[PDB]
């Protein structure tokens, strides 16, 4: 079969990295009237990615013709799948022509195809590297229109190009986008923001007088912690690296940060999504049986990730650490409720429970309506997540909650819910175990009603390392 033959020959062409032969085989299929499939086109897009940008001649046929092949696949109305977007982007990156990368995205739109975030990258970053803000903002507007949401790298690039071209309005807007979408910024972005606030353009932007009611109504309207009405005040900024104390008080300026509310409607949307995602991955009857059990149990003040409590910082499962965490949670519960312990059934039956009194205790918790043993093959993460969300209560786990399945939960609501609900344990020699409670303020970029800014750096473990903030306050 000829379609099937071209495949074999393109799969073979190549592990070898032979672009000139893939381009020959491409042309031959069209001379033979063999219609290229999704698969053929993808391999061909990949193979062309391997070509390099001619630093000393007119561009090479591999990259150059790669864009041609891309264009033709779309004309042919061959549907793109995830590999198509990836390879198309590699091709764009390798070529490093932002205008040609932008063309590929325009072509996709013209044929009713939704570009991916990675499709926009080579265009956005290309224009930003070249200092072409006007084109960078075109790409940004295109992405907004296609409903593709930027991540921190795209925002930071937009921030820097706005700084480079002295555009104080676009800096403001991008900082608001960082607040809304990212919350806590990387070391790179943090340093960039610090430069912005100490810069001549920042010193020279602002207003001496403004409508206080306008700001007040914007604060209420935006949900808290910002106003979005523009730079306030005048003159040089005092810009310091600082920390918040445990109550959210800036150690530099003594402003107390805001605790920003989560809208209960968002929480109910998230709970529905969580249940849908869990039932796609669990045996549906197993998850449903837990949902039904939970409906008949509680109330709960806390839910414990039993496997994480037994294992975090241990060389093997510590019933001590789990049990001490149960006791601690019950002690801080105003009415002394036992926490809901989520644990695999395997664990309920043999170390923990190697020792008869530990096994009896596990059964006692179950009998108290405070332990659910998840069935073999289940991922218990869905279970403790769903319980904490549904019971609207604390979640005790030191799981990072960022990798694998946790990426499925998104990067707006879930991180905000996490900060309000997650309790983590720490241990010291002098004191033993401690529960680290949610902060009484929101760890996010905040803009105060008088235009003062507080910007938090993102950190891997804010109990291990002390989180740095930027305090930017007008000097007069
Ligand atoms: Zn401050």
């Amino acid at each position: 079969s000829p379609e099937a033959l071209l495949k074999q020959k393109l799969d073979m062409c190549s592990k070898k990295g032979d672009v000139l032969e893939a381009l020959r085989l491409y042309d031959e299929a069209r001379r033979n009237g063999v219609q290229l499939s999704q698969y053929h086109y993808n391999v061909l897009l990949y193979v062309c990615s391997l070509a390099e940008a001619a630093t000393e001649s007119s561009p090479n046929p591999g990259l150059s013709r790669g864009f041609d092949i891309f264009k033709q696949m779309i004309v042919d109305k061959v549907v793109p799948n995830e590999a198509t977007f990836t390879n198309g982007a590699r091709l764009a990156v390798a070529k490093d022509d932002p205008e040609m990368a932008f063309d590929m995205v325009k072509q996709m739109k013209a044929f009713g195809i939704q570009p991916r975030l990675r499709s926009y990258g080579p265009a956005l970053f290309g224009f930003c590297r070249k200092g072409d803000a006007d084109k960078a903002y075109e790409v940004d507007a295109h992405m907004v229109e296609s409903e593709v949401v930027p991540e921190e790298p795209e925002l930071a690039a937009l921030l820097k190009v706005s700084m480079d071209t002295k555009n104080a309005d676009k800096v403001y807007k991008t900082l608001q986008r960082l607040r809304d979408l990212v919350r806590q910024v990387s070391k790179s972005t943090f340093d960039m923001i610090e430069e912005w606030f100490k810069s001549e353009v920042a010193t020279k932007t602002g207003v001496k007088k403004w409508d206080v009611k306008k700001i007040r109504d914007a604060v209420v309207s935006g949900g808290g912690g910002w106003h979005g009405q523009g730079w306030l005040g005048t003159g040089k900024w005092n810009v310091k690296r600082t920390e918040m104390d445990e109550n959210g008080v800036c150690k530099c300026c003594k402003e107390k940060l805001v605790c920003i509310d989560i809208n209960p409607v968002e929480t109910e949307t998230f709970a529905a999504s969580l249940t849908r995602l869990a039932c796609e991955r669990e045996v549906k009857a197993n998850f449903n049986q837990f949902q039904e059990w939970l409906e008949r149990h509680g109330p709960f003040d806390a839910v414990i990730d039993g496997a994480n409590m037994g294992l975090v910082n241990q060389r093997s499962f510590s019933f001590f650490q789990l049990n001490n965490t149960v006791q601690r949670c019950q002690q801080i519960s105003p009415s002394k409720r036992l926490p809901l312990v989520i644990l695999h059934k395997s664990r309920v039956n043999g170390g923990p429970a190697t020792y008869p009194k530990n096994r009896a205790l596990l059964e006692k918790w179950k009998n108290a309506g405070a332990l659910y043993a998840t069935p073999p093959g289940s991922n218990d993460d869905w279970y403790w997540l769903y319980a904490a969300v549904s019971c609207k209560c604390l979640l005790v786990t030191n799981d990072e909650m960022r990798d694998h399945l946790f990426q499925l939960l998104g990067n707006s609501f879930f991180p905000r819910w996490k900060e309000k609900h997650q309790v983590r344990i720490s241990v010291t020699r002098e004191d033993g175990l401690k529960l680290n409670m949610p902060p009484p303020y929101s760890i996010v970029i905040q803009e105060s009603e008088d235009g003062t800014w507080h910007v938090p750096m993102s950190v891997e473990d804010d109990l291990q390392t002390s989180r740095q903030w930027l305090c930017a306050k007008r000097s007069k």
